[PDB]
């Protein structure tokens, strides 16, 4: 079990002003630290944040959080469930800022909600250093769905924070799961680009510095899309992305005749193309959503290699490897053409 710690700096808050926090399970002797960012969509104005507060309140407040959480998948300490990092120090950072981990805005008389995701990560890292993180050799910042996009938005800031704090030996890396989206045409029209554009203004959202300087003022929404922000990043980032992500299909209004068949096949081809120059990636041809904290995340394979093995091969590459690949992207063009896809 991972044990809850609310942030000692109580000015770093969830949406409703309650303290943010993290769940921790230490592993003495291990110098690996895994900080996992939870996902869960987002909200982009007062009205729809109010709706989220009614029925998704745990994603906006810590007042009802449980004292413990079971580590599952890559957060599991059992080697059978987690062949990759079962002996690592485990951190689960709840997503209670509804801002894709980009905000740096306090609740005040002008703001009904605080959007502090980017500051929450920084404060967790800061407080963890006093609990053993100072002795780390590797800090893997991982995350799923909105948490996976959050990895892309925050990994370089974490590396910069530790550098300026005097810990240049800690290697910061990223693992972005199901957070790699396309700003594509909808299958049936009425969208992420505008909701994200409105979100950033609403959250005072921040994006990585090099990407911000490329796209410049008003266009920072571009940096929420993996294939645009990833080439600007200096930290190593491993990208896990279903070719037919359910969240991608949802926003594309896809729920089979030729038009939809072509739309789906093109979506997979486009995703494949964006990963062509991502050297550490795992991208199966499945219709699914999230993987790395699922208990059976060991089951899926691309070209015969599981995701836990691909991540271990990535670790070895950061010391091509014979029989230890790190770039694993399915080429078949339809969901479940890969036989190991989840049922
Ligand atoms: C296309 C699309 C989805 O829109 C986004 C685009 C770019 C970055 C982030 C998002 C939202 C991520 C939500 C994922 C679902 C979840 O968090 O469970
Ligand atoms: C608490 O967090 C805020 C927001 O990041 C920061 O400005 C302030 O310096 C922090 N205070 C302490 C004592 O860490």
């Amino acid at each position: 079990d991972l044990r809850l710690h609310l942030l000692l700096n109580t000015s770093v808050t969830c949406n409703d002003g309650s303290p943010a926090g993290y769940y921790l399970k230490e592993s003495r002797g291990s110098r690996r630290w895994l900080l996992f960012l939870e996902g869960g969509w987002y909200c982009f104005n007062r009205e729809n944040c109010d709706s989220r507060y009614d029925t998704m309140r745990r994603l906006m407040s810590s007042r009802d959080w449980p004292r413990t959480r079971t580590g599952t998948g890559i957060l599991s300490s059992q080697p059978e469930e987690n062949p990759y990092w079962w002996n690592a120090n485990m951190v689960f950072i709840p997503y209670c800022s509804s801002d894709v981990w980009s905000g740096a805005s306090s609740k005040s008389e002008k703001n009904e909600y605080a959007f502090m995701g980017a500051l929450i990560i920084q404060e967790v890292v800061r407080e963890l250093l006093g609990r053993g993180l100072s002795g780390a050799k590797v800090l893997l910042l991982a995350g799923s769905s909105a948490g996976g996009t959050g990895v892309l938005l925050n990994v370089d800031r974490v590396a910069e924070q530790l550098e300026k704090l005097g810990y240049p030996a800690i290697q910061v890396r990223g693992l972005a799961d199901s957070g790699w989206f396309l700003d594509n045409k909808q299958y049936r029209h009425t969208a992420p680009t505008e909701a994200i554009r409105r979100g950033i203004r609403y959250w005072n959202g921040v994006v990585p510095e090099r990407c911000r300087r490329q796209f410049q003022e008003g266009e920072e929404w571009n940096c929420f899309f993996g294939y645009k922000v990833y080439p600007t990043l200096r930290s190593p980032v491993f990208v896990v992305q279903w070719l037919f992500d359910e969240a991608q299909l949802t926003v594309d209004n896809v729920h089979v005749q030729e038009g939809l068949r072509l739309y789906i096949q093109n979506l997979g081809r486009e995703l494949r193309h964006t990963l062509k120059d991502v050297p550490a990636s795992f991208a199966p041809a499945c219709l699914s959503h999230e993987i790395i904290i699922r208990s059976h995340w060991t089951d899926v394979q691309v070209k015969g290699t599981s995701l836990p093995r691909a991540l271990h091969c990535w670790d070895r590459s950061l010391h091509p490897l014979k029989g230890c690949p790190v770039h694993l992207v399915d080429s078949c063009p339809w969901p479940h053409c890969n036989p190991s896809c989840p049922t």
